[PDB]
């Protein structure tokens, strides 16, 4: 899926979670996250917040790739 909208959406499906739920946990509004999912907000400020809230990686929900913690 790769892109901001697609990859974020995928995980929200995989977790049986709704945007308001994600927004609340992430400390933001639903409309804020919809802007990513709708394909408008290609760089969110609250990106980190969404990531941990949705139990995934910033760079992944963004571009399709997960931070190589393992060197």
């Amino acid at each position: 899926m790769q892109t901001l909208s697609e990859r974020l959406k995928k995980r929200r499906i995989a977790l049986k979670m709704t945007q308001t739920e994600l927004a609340t946990k992430a400390g933001v509004k639903q409309q804020s996250i919809q802007l990513i999912e709708a394909g408008v907000t290609k760089r969110p400020r609250f990106l980190f917040e969404i990531a941990m809230a949705l139990n995934c990686d910033p760079v992944w929900l963004q571009y399709g790739t997960k931070r190589g913690k393992a060197a």
